[PDB]
DNA sequence: ATTGTACGTACAAT
DNA sequence: ATTGTACGTACAAT
DNA sequence: ATTGTACGTACAAT
DNA sequence: ATTGTACGTACAAT
């Protein structure tokens, strides 16, 4: 069935981890990260540990080894008290030098500096962040094995994609909606992937009230189409699929109108081909449940626009459902190709299921829900502890890498 | 897995419907019924009739060489007009030569004439409507096998049983609940049966408003236990599971008190045993699905309490499923024995789906759910059309043979 | 904040 | 009393 | 009323 | 326009 693609045009087996790091250290990633200045922030106050040693040869020799990214070299910066403005000037030190990222130790839970560091390295420089309390507690060897697929992932490099038939499914998928913060306010998000799970671009809407949903729904949609298109310029999209999630307005009917309606726009500036064929999906995570293989991509019709994807749950009698609905509220399709096009968005949604760069282990949940819920983590808790605005727009690095793993 | 039980000791596979009638003639049902008379009258106003000749000539070599049922000589009797008094003529007419049971053949839909003769017969004689106009365009055949199957079983033959582990499953299980009429009106049911299928018991109570719900939920409960002990005098009830149904008065954490007040009362009249294990469960026939025999029997967990059976749609892509929702309103299981009980009653349930004796293709829908749905079905419309009222209190003919069929 | 489970013991609601 | 959460700690993952 | 499907074409509701 | 019913006729079942 379904594999990884990694480098040198091997492919792997999904579901197996061992045979996928393994792959990387014989075959190398899909892509290597290009790097201006091949060195690494470690950015720490535990000066001379022993753990922090065992920690830079790990990461070294795996960068190297498992990423195949070379010459590599890790520079040291040492706060001296663990406050924000402690910790900045050493952030601030190690950019001074030249890096292509920052890996930070903090020493133990603090929500408030956290994500107060967090926004101002977000607007800055690929980071990732480290808890030395939780470090000392955990099998360094699985804690490095996937903290760096999602640093390689921030640096720009791609671990795998989906080997996914060329000729099924979207030319790209947006993963669209909104997700309240609070009562009253929310922001809009727009990410467009390919069918291979990679994301081309991003764009989120800046915090508004309930009031204001629907018009920044369409503008962020806009907006990352445009970044798209102006990224990719000889990509033709005659193949579009929207999967709308997020807890967001009730507004199903008047949400749906803007959504056709923006999809009219773009074809109407030529921003997708005029002929486009598209769908308007909304993908709902749904209460678990437990059957007392057999359900791995099993697809459920419960009418002729409201379907389920019993997908399984990662665990370790009952095997645990995770069930995503997904209903299709509009869609140009025509009758004769109509079920044919419903079994390929389906396959596509279980495809997406199984790429996910914040680790390993797949989390069975598709990119274009999951990554969004990962967005909103940051940009709520940015907000709610007074860090710096994270506004992707403008800023190429922000539009086109994963900083939210 | 499960197969049927017929005569000999002989046992055929499930979903098989020509295996089973093979069985049949090679080793006869389960039960032969006992008749008095060895007659059965055929009333007709198609004297001559070719395709009567043809019919009667089916009937009684199937009789003879399907059912095992010897010697039986079949009567004619001619009405000379379609009406209620001409046929009630040769009703009466047939009962008074001395008759097992009566085959009336009318010439035509007709839904007053029906019920007032069939709730005339029902208060008589075992007995089986035919439709003329249906008769003469159908494969005689197929049409006189399934036939045979219920008529045999209003007769008081038992055609095949359910083969089960008699280690496993509830002692009996009773049917009940209430079939609203109308808005206001309803009737309380509650019928008994043995694990294998086989109905011991049947009672309802009269047309009442929604008002009078659970008193007569409860007294026709008792009444139904009161019947079966007497019949069964030596079975010691261990195991109790109810099956309650029916479109009915939203009440249910009053209804589940009361059913639970029964089942106390019916311990403390030492009517079921005092160590009694029991559940109470509500089944609901809920929306049909599609997957686009991995689910012929398959059970979904929900929560503690709440499942969901997958079961089959006959039918003759997609593959349809007609769910089943069991959810346990009350039990007095412990917790060590909780989750084997939970497995019992389901299979349970899934093995009554596959009994019906209204023809040889299963249902599959519990004989708990599906024979109260049949009765509902007589009883409202003799209210509807004025025939005479169906009381099975002191009618030990009505109160143990299937009449619904 | 590598991430995710699994599971005690609490306490929340009815 | 009973049933869903809730919040810790434990620790698995290749 | 042996029963049950499957499926046109209508019309019902939005 | 679009999507669920609805009510006929057709006819399958072994
Ligand atoms: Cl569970
Ligand atoms: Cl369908
Ligand atoms: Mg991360
Ligand atoms: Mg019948």
């Amino acid at each position: 069935g379904l594999t990884y693609r990694i480098g040198n045009g091997a492919s792997v087996p999904i579901s197996n981890t061992g045979e996928l790091i393994k792959g990387l250290r014989n075959y190398g990633p899909y892509e290597v990260p290009s790097l201006k200045y091949n060195q690494i922030a470690l950015i720490h106050n535990n000066q001379f540990s022993s753990l922090i040693n065992q920690l830079k040869s790990q990461i070294s020799s795996k960068i190297d080894e498992v990423w195949h990214i070379h010459n590599i070299n890790i520079s040291e910066f040492i706060y001296d008290s663990p406050h924000f403005d402690s910790i900045k000037s050493q952030v601030d030190n190690a950019i001074d030098t030249g890096v292509d990222g920052i890996m930070l130790v903090l020493p133990e839970y603090n929500t408030p500096l956290y994500y107060k560091l967090k926004s101002y390295l977000i607007n800055s420089i690929p980071s990732q962040f480290m808890r030395y309390d939780i470090l000392s507690n955990r099998n360094l060897t699985f804690y490095v094995d996937n903290l760096l697929v999602q640093f390689v992932s921030k640096l720009g490099g791609k671990p795998w994609i989906l080997n996914v038939d060329p000729e099924k499914g979207s030319d790209i998928i947006i993963g669209t909606g909104a997700t309240r913060i609070d009562n009253v306010n929310l922001f809009c998000f727009a990410m467009v992937f390919k069918k291979d799970g990679t994301m081309l671009w991003n764009e989120i809407s800046p915090i508004v009230t309930s009031s204001e949903y629907l018009t920044y729904l369409k503008s962020t949609i806009k907006k990352v189409v445009y970044g798209f298109k102006k990224s990719n310029p000889d990509w033709d999209v005659e193949k579009l699929t929207l999967h709308v999630s997020g807890k967001r307005p009730k507004m199903k009917d008047g949400e749906t109108k803007i959504l056709k309606e923006t999809v009219e726009e773009l074809k109407k500036q030529e921003m997708v081909s005029r002929d486009v064929k598209y769908a308007i999906l909304h993908l709902n995570e749904t209460h678990p449940f437990w059957v007392m293989h057999p359900y791995e991509g099993t697809k459920v019709k419960l009418s002729s626009k409201r379907y389920l994807l019993t997908l399984l749950q990662p665990y370790l009698m009952v095997t645990p459902i995770k069930p995503l609905s997904v209903e299709i509220v509009s869609d140009n399709w025509t009758s004769e190709e109509y079920y044919h096009n419903v079994h390929e968005i389906l396959d596509e949604i279980y495809y997406l299921s199984k790429m996910n760069w914040r680790g390993f282990r797949s989390r069975n949940l598709p990119v274009t829900v999951n990554y969004p819920k990962l967005v909103a983590g940051i940009i709520a808790n940015v907000n709610r502890y007074g860090g710096y605005p994270i506004n992707p727009e403008g800023n190429r690095s922000l539009q086109t890498n994963p900083w939210f793993l």
